[PDB]
């Protein structure tokens, strides 16, 4: 009884506990069974990234994304998408563009095409990811360099037009400490963009922790919430060593922040992690729930 | 771990290979183990029809391109497939009822895939899983609509597109010499080749339950009696992964002159299509399992 973290988190008033996946996870291991039972939202591990979806200008690849969207619909799961504008996994045809009008239109087309395809089916998009340097200045990607800092407002405005139903998020990593310049900076810039009417509905904190860093998220998450977005989230969570303590502290940070809609982990089982040697996830290599999973369950159960 | 690929090459074979794809290469320890221990890679999913031509004339090559490029960069041989198969088949194909229309759809798919990687692919599986367990031909959309001759056409079309690729009809349940399916594919391939159909190979999609490794020692020589220049063991996995089934498996290949190699159907057990049986050669912690160490000792 009372072993789904998603079901338990919803009972506490949150939207979901989610997980990244894709077609070949769904067809292998025990991923599909675990997601069916335990998780309420799925995100494309890779199939919606720019290198996967638009490998040459205007030529899109949607087989993988479609597979995930369909599976999520068939299994009654919410679906997230992203990242629409991101410097990593970004084809060389984009990064070679030097003309402002041409990159603006290429960016807008990428956004619009993905969001239109899935219009009305996607809870939330990560519209812009990893836009910040560690010092809090904006990262000098092709977007910044060629379009300028208006590429962020343009990306969100384009997204809202493409699918007004989706929650639109900015996401970044190393927003885990409240004193860190990057944390402070994304709040200040998101406040300013929202004051200019940019439709930033959420800040997503891509939470990749080392052992003992869970505690600090209890202060960093409320600070992100202070930017005034309707939502914030913990995304792509993983924790080197998968201490119960670190995991429960992240969880509780979300519970404590009224605008935090949920938490997503960056895969199901350790061996399928990008950092497997750190065993950073909630299920082991035999697909058994780990102590951290059980400690989340106890944390979320109610009297 | 000592490399089963290098050891099998030392025994005169071409390769010991493995199925993989982009997201395996960027997670777990898969890239490192493939680099060290395997000499050929196959696309787990990225060259299947559903992945590559999800609507008519709309091709998706990013995933396949990634694999091909990784293989080149790391000095690995590459295989492709499956070009004609009833599983992971878009409904736009299976809904076709006209003979010419489907013949042309089948040809265009084959040609477009094989032409993009021309010269890079050691071997294609042109046809897979074409047989019923009783040895008759599986009543797929291609047999129902185009007829028997779909198999000859598929092989023929494959040769024109890349004359340097080894062409392999493939099937499963070819694991026992006494099984009707095994004798059946041998007879048909003999006749197709007599008529000049360019079938260079038969591959044995070898999905075994416990204890079935022993029978491969007679089934593979029977497959090789069809007279193809090559045969292979493909997509190998064995429920329970005991050393007996797999060594016994390593040795069927070694005993059959025309067998070019063996490929396993993934690296580590949790990434198997069947994982609770812990049936591959590396465990959920990416350790080499007793069956990997037994293969190494057998090949030394
Ligand atoms: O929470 N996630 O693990 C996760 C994974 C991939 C994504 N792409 N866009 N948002 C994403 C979220
Ligand atoms: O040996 N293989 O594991 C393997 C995997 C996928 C394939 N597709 N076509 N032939 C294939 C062989």
């Amino acid at each position: 009884a009372a072993q789904s973290v998603d079901q338990l988190i919803k009972a506490r008033g949150k939207v979901y506990f989610g997980v990244a996946t894709d077609q070949n996870r769904l067809t292998t291991g025990k991923n599909a069974a675990i997601i069916q039972a335990d998780f309420g939202m799925v995100w494309p591990e890779n199939s919606m990234k720019w290198d996967a979806t638009e490998p040459s200008q205007g030529n899109f690849n949607f087989a993988g994304a479609d597979y995930l969207v369909n599976w999520a619909q068939q299994n009654g799961k919410l679906i997230g998408g992203g990242m629409l504008v991101w410097h990593s996994q970004l084809p060389s045809w984009v990064s070679s563009i030097t003309d402002k009008n041409t990159l603006t239109n290429v960016m807008k087309n990428h956004i619009t095409t993905l969001m239109t395809r899935y219009k009305g089916k996607i809870r939330a998009w990560d519209v812009v990811g990893e836009a910040f340097n560690e010092d809090g200045s904006l990262r000098q990607t092709v977007f910044l360099n060629v379009i300028g800092e208006d590429y962020i407002p343009i990306a969100f405005q384009t997204a809202r037009a493409a699918d007004p139903n989706a929650k639109l998020y900015i996401m970044d990593y190393n927003l885990d400490s409240a004193s860190y310049p990057k944390t402070q900076a994304i709040v200040n810039r998101v406040k300013q963009w929202r004051a200019a009417g940019v439709p930033i509905d959420g800040i997503g904190s891509q939470t990749h922790l080392s052992a003992g860093q869970g505690a600090g998220v209890l202060q960093a998450l409320p600070l992100l919430a202070s930017a005034g977005t309707p939502e914030v989230s913990i995304l792509m969570l993983d924790v080197a060593g998968a201490s119960p303590t670190d995991y429960v502290n992240v969880v509780n940070a979300c519970l404590n922040v009224q605008s935090c809609v949920g938490i997503s982990v960056f895969g199901v089982a350790d061996p399928d992690s990008w950092r497997a040697s750190t065993t950073p996830l909630l299920f082991d290599g035999n697909f058994n729930p780990k102590p951290a999973y059980n400690a989340i369950v106890q944390d979320l159960q109610q009297g």
